[PDB]
């Protein structure tokens, strides 16, 4: 089997990417952000505390007739960005662009953080990270990926995000149409749950590439590339009165700029970001400073390969016995 869904960025900046989940019998469409970085599938529910819903779309499981209740399961996530979820669990079936699986484990919000109810464009998370890290307990449960890939007709997932434009999740099959030249393909640590890699290198704008070996991760469910800082600063400094600021939260340039290019290394190959896709708008409605969408990840304790890098690339999260990832231009 195969499947095939849009990808739509929730606003003007890329911030996050939706894609159309069916879930339940008859199915309830919600709008999840799928995430490589994470490992639960969680809905905004009919039991999600009612103050804490404000716009989002919610599964209702007493209306889908496939919904069982996985007894005595819960499940509670914090995320890097300070946000976190957490309630019960059900079994249902779960299509994504035509690809079904039954018995899905679908965690209900009893309660969400203020970034989640503030959003009224994401009705949950798809995680599409290793089953290792999946909250739910005293029984851990796996991913949709996980649960469909036997099945599959290749065990293989991509993310072809677009800059400011739809995109594709595919299951199950690489569109050889939806990129140029080859896919490199590049190792993959599983240790810490994450599709974890190594970068050869990079470079700024027209400058020489410089060969140094970056472990991050690949992470569609988060917006910006944090690299370390001493790769950042070499960054920022081509760009006239761009700084730090500790009060914004990280670096901020005149949105007058122009801002160059990154190219980032898989293997002998080289991807790269357009500075266009750098530059993430005013840091508040009607400023000339402008965040930069290449960060500090000095005190995240990882490197992550965030939809900035991502949507420059078609990317291959082969999920073999061995897992690897591929990247190819587009």
């Amino acid at each position: 089997s195969t499947g095939s869904a849009t990808t739509t960025p929730i606003d003007s900046l890329d911030d996050a990417y939706i894609t159309p989940v069916q879930i339940g019998t008859p199915a309830q469409t919600l709008n999840l952000d799928f995430d490589t970085g994470s490992s639960d599938l969680w809905v905004f529910s009919s039991e999600t505390t009612a103050s804490e819903v404000d716009g989002q779309t919610i599964y209702t499981p007493s209306k889908s007739t496939t919904a069982k209740l996985l007894s005595g399961a819960t499940w509670s996530i914090s995320y890097g960005d300070g946000s976190s979820s957490s309630g019960d669990v059900y079994t249902d079936t779960v299509s994504v662009g035509g690809l079904t699986v039954t018995g899905q484990a679908v965690e209900s919000a009893k309660k969400v953080s203020s970034s989640f109810t503030e959003d009224s464009t994401i009705d949950g998370l798809l995680g599409l990270a290793f089953s290792t890290l999946n909250t739910v307990s005293p029984t851990q449960q796996k991913t949709f990926f996980d649960n469909a890939k036997a099945s599959l007709d290749s065990p293989v997932f991509t993310a072809d995000l677009g800059y400011h434009a739809p995109g594709t999740y595919n299951f199950g099959f690489i569109d050889t149409t939806a990129y140029t030249g080859s896919i490199t393909y590049t190792a993959v640590s599983t240790k810490q749950g994450f599709w974890e890699w190594t970068s050869t290198g990079y470079a700024v704008g027209s400058g020489t590439f410089k060969s140094t070996s970056i472990d991050g991760i690949a992470d569609t469910g988060t917006t910006l590339l944090y690299l370390p800082a001493t790769v950042v600063s070499a960054y920022w400094a081509q760009v006239s009165g761009a700084k730090s600021s500790s009060s914004v939260g990280g670096y901020v340039f005149p949105c007058s700029a122009t801002l160059p290019s990154f190219t980032f290394g898989v293997g002998s190959a080289r991807i790269v970001i357009p500075g266009d896709y750098i530059d993430f708008g005013p840091i508040s409605t009607g400023s000339s400073s402008c965040f930069g969408g290449i960060q500090s990840s000095a005190g995240i304790g990882i490197n992550i390969f965030g939809d900035v890098a991502l949507k420059a690339a078609f990317v291959v999260f082969n999920g073999a016995t061995t897992p690897t990832l591929g990247f190819a231009s587009k």
